[PDB]
């Protein structure tokens, strides 16, 4: 058999970036050349193992790739197809609702970080929450939320929105100060 290794079925590349095509050959008879091709079209053709290929500076659409073995006897077999796209690529963009700079938050108990995100050209995939630049949750489903235990001392809680391209937002991020549990007192409220 023949496959095609990189890319993979339904990946999507930036518009002007590169397409590199492997394939591996599963044959009893030896191969001569590999050749690849978008749609019926010839991108190239490859006398040596590891063989390659590569579309340059691809232009938005969907590309339909394909390699065919070309084996010592003059029999070909062939790749299923892998159809990819190139497209405008946008990062999604978050927003952190919670907590504010100033909360006031002890050690050992539970805060809960929000978070809005949108995307302009596609959908949300997941945020994920982040303290001092680890990530300790994700969520795939609006409303975005997570309930962090809290840990004494400053922090800097992030978010991080991803899209269906797999593009992240920039960061959103707030620096919190949490307080020894030891030092929770009586705060009047009504
Ligand atoms: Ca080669
Ligand atoms: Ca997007
Ligand atoms: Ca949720
Ligand atoms: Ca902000
Ligand atoms: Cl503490």
């Amino acid at each position: 058999m023949v496959t095609i290794d990189s890319p993979v079925a339904g990946e999507r590349f930036e518009a002007g970036k590169d397409i590199n095509i492997s394939a591996t050959v599963k044959s009893k008879t030896p191969v001569s050349k590999v050749e690849f091709y978008n749609g019926d079209t010839l991108i190239s053709s490859d006398t040596t193992a590891p063989y390659t290929a590569k579309i340059t500076g691809a232009a938005v659409g969907a590309y339909n790739l394909k390699a065919v073995a070309v084996l010592s006897d003059g029999r070909r077999i062939e790749s299923p197809v892998t159809p990819v796209l190139v497209k405008v690529i946008v990062k999604p963009t978050v927003k952190l609702t919670a907590p504010k700079s100033n909360v006031v938050a002890y050690g050992n108990e539970f805060l809960k970080i929000t978070a809005t995100a949108s995307d302009s050209d596609g959908k949300i995939s997941r945020v994920d929450f982040l303290v001092d630049g680890e990530v300790i949750g994700s969520d795939r489903e609006a409303p975005y939320e997570y309930e962090w235990k809290a840990v004494e001392g400053n922090h800097e809680i992030s978010v991080i929105a991803y899209d269906d391209d797999d593009a992240a937002s920039t960061p959103d991020s707030v620096k919190i100060f949490v307080k020894q549990a030891r030092l929770e007192h009586h705060h009047h409220h009504h």
